[PDB]
Formats: structure tokens, sequence, C-alpha cells
């Protein structure tokens, strides 16, 4: 019917123009997606680098924290041991040592010197030591005339006195106050 | 004008061929974007897993570091307390205790034993103790003939001597050197 | 040849229909990619925030761990110093001080008081001190009749005895047991 071909060609041109416009817009979108996907991949790659670095610093930190925890626990136990075992300057309850003690120069009680270096130059007394009955209020009769028994009593008490002096000397030497 | 339809159909074919080529290239690009976007999403998902894990290890580390900081500070204060309060083996300035002290076996001064266990077996002296005037250069007259006053002087000095011995014994017992 | 134009227009319509279908599917894919790329970018942005935060917490942790390591090492050296230098309550080997020692109230050996505060009220003895030869088994002859030499011997031994008592008193005063 003569006219269809012009109508058909015209409408095909309309559809061709529509397709042309749609391809252009698709091309615009895909070209812009290209940039965006390229950018996203680059950022993801960069993100993996810093996270990998972070992972490398975390496991190292965890190692150090575990090592530190071990050294504090040891220190805490050494401190506990020292606290139970050390001699205090400020404690008021009597403190006792399981060992001998040596110090320089002096021992003191209440700020006054009571004990010091061993005193030397002694020649040790000989004979009997008297640690028995001793009456320092023992007195003596003295007559107007010579009495043997009265002189004997004086001599006897002089002997018990000298033997008491030796006994005391023995105690100082055995302690070590004198040589 | 007869010829236009062939010219029109030919140019439409040219445009159809152009569209065909452009759809192909778009299809190539979108198909390749599909893979890339799929890959990026998978990587992002995987990145969130490890970061979430990292966050889980950081806040735990921060907890442990804060706990460790607390235990060192306590330890540092215990150390400070021990340093101020402990008795030193190497310190040269005199050190003083606020408490009684007991040790095993001996006390010593300068490497020599000066004091030890209490000496036992003593029977305590009785009578007067003499801590007053005492002249150890006190001498005595002795005549060719018996003289009461001369014997009395000897006896008197024997008494003051025995009372001085008792006084000294009192001091050792009160300290505790003897029982 | 009359018929080609209808055949040509028909096949162009077929190709137009094919292009139309392909543009639709491309449009579907690109529209869906748009959402996905938008979502991926948003997630990447959000990932960078938390990683940046994580980086901010890691370098701070590394700072604290390094600071803690420094404080434990110092503490460990203070502990070592205390262990070598402190006086132990439980050690059995004799312990020695380089300094004088003062304590409250008493010194004790084996649980018994042996030493205490300085004894006062003494008037210092005068004269000769005897730290030489001393025989406490020295005895004396006593006749039925007055004998000057026998009385002299008693007096002489009384003098050496009093001088020995002074010698002992000197030792206690020099140590500090008495004033
Ligand atoms: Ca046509
Ligand atoms: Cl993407």
């Amino acid at each position: 019917g003569a006219y269809d071909a012009q109508v058909k060609n015209d409408e095909q041109d309309v559809e061709l123009a529509d397709h042309e416009a749609r391809i252009k817009q698709l091309r615009i979108d895909v070209d812009d997606h290209e940039s965006r996907i390229t950018a996203n991949t680059k950022a993801i790659t960069a993100l993996n680098v810093r996270v990998t670095t972070a992972e490398g610093e975390i496991a190292s930190l965890q190692t150090n924290v575990s090592a530190l925890d071990g050294r504090v626990t040891t220190a805490e136990n050494n401190i506990s041991a020292l606290q139970a075992d050390y001699v205090s300057k400020t404690a008021t309850t009597s403190q006792s040592l399981a060992s001998p003690l040596n110090v320089t120069t002096s021992y003191s009680v209440g700020g006054k010197k009571v004990l010091g270096a061993r005193q030397t130059g002694w020649t040790a007394a000989t004979g009997t030591a008297n640690k028995g009955v001793f009456d320092a209020d023992l007195t003596f009769a003295v007559s107007d005339t010579y009495t043997q028994s009265e002189i004997q009593a004086i001599a006897n008490a002089l002997i018990t006195e000298r033997r008491r002096t030796k006994a005391m000397e023995d105690a100082l030497r055995a302690h070590g106050l004198i040589d």
C-alpha cells in the first residue's frame, strides 16, 4: 500500500534514535563505573597493606604483653617473699633471726651504746669459779686481841670473793666481751 | 524520488552496524565489571572479618595493658616501701630498729664473737650492792704487832669489795648475760 | 527486484528487536552495578575509619608496652638489689652489717634476753685495774699467833682482788653495759 515503507522507515529511524540515545547513556555510566571500580580495587589493596601491618603489630604486642605478665608475676612473688622475710626498721613487734649476726663498731639499745668490740689484753684468771651461795652482807668479828678463827674467816671470805670474781670473768670471756 | 529508500535503508544498515559494535563493547565491559565488582565485594567482606578480629584483639590488649599498669604501680610502691624500711648489709650509717631483736647463737662486732646464749648455773648473790665510791688503790697498814683497827680496815674493804662484786653481778643478771 | 525492500525492512526490524533486548539487559546490569559500586565504596570508606582508629590504638599500645617494659626492668633491678642486700629472718648462715645497730628494749639470743638498756647509777671505780696474772685458788696461812707477813699476804690479795674488780668494771663501762 505504497505509503507503509515511508512510515516503516520513519519509525525505524525513531527507534534508531532511541537506541542511539540509550547506548550513549550506557557508555557514560560504564565509563564512570570503570573509574570507580578501578579506584575501589586500589583502595582495597591499600587497605589490606595497612591491616596486614596492623596484624603484624598486634601479634607482636600480644607476645610482649604475655612476656610482661610473666615478669610482673615473678616480681610480685619476689616482693611477697621479701615482705615476709625482711627485717624492718619501723616494725614494733620483736623480730627474730635464724642466724648469727655481726655488725660494725657497736650494738645499741634505745640510742645508747651498750656493746662494742671485744676488750683485749686480759690474762685469764685461774682456779675455782664461784657461782654458788654468796652473801655480800657477810661481816666479820674483830677482837681487841689476835684471834686465829677471826683471821681465818676473813681469809676464807677473801677466797670465795676472788673465786666469784673469776666466775664472773669466765662469763664475760665465754660471751666474748673480753679475751 | 525513487532512490531515497535504498539510500535510507543503506544508511540505516550503517547505523545498525555501528550500534551492533557498540553493544558488543558495552557487553564486554559490563561482563568484566561484573567479575570485578563481585571480587571487590568478596575482598571487602574478607577485610571486615580480619579487622573485626583485630578489634577483638586490641580491646583485649588495652584491658591487659591497663591491668599490667596497675600491677606494676602496686609493685613499685611495695618496692619503695621496702627500700625505706629494710635493714641493709652494705649501708655504713648506723641503722636503728623500733623493735626488740632476737638472733641465733651469737652477736658479733667486727668479726669477733662478743655475745652469746645466756650463761646458766648461777646462784644469785644476796646482800648489799656497791655502785658508789670505790678506790682500788686503797691500801692497808700492817704492823709488827696485832692492831684491831688495821684488821678492821681490811675486813671493811673486803665487805665493800664483795658488795661491789654483787653490784656487778646484778648488772649482768638484769641485762641477761647470766641467770 | 521489488521484494528486497520488504525483506530488508523486515530483517532490520529483527535486528532492531535484538538490539532493543540487549540494551534492556545492559541497562539492568549497569543499574545493578551502580548500587553495588555505591555500596562497596561506602563500605571501604567505613573500613578505613575503623582501621585508622585501630592504628590509633596500636601505636598507643606500643607506647604503653614500651613504657611498661621500662618500669618492670627498673623494678627487677631494684628487687635484685634488695635480695642481695637485705637482712633475712629465715637465713641460717651468719649475716653481717657494715654499720652500727640500734634496737629497742632488748637484744636476745635463742629466745632469752641477754642484753638491754644501759644500767645507770654507777660511780666509776678509781685506781689500778688488774688484767694480769690472777690465781683464785690462792690461799693463806693463818697461825695461832699474830704474824705480820700472813696479814700482809691477805691485804695484798685483797688489793689485787679489788683491782681485778675495777678492771672488770672498766670493761663493762667501755662496752656500755654500765654508765
Ligand atoms: Ca529500513
Ligand atoms: Cl566495586
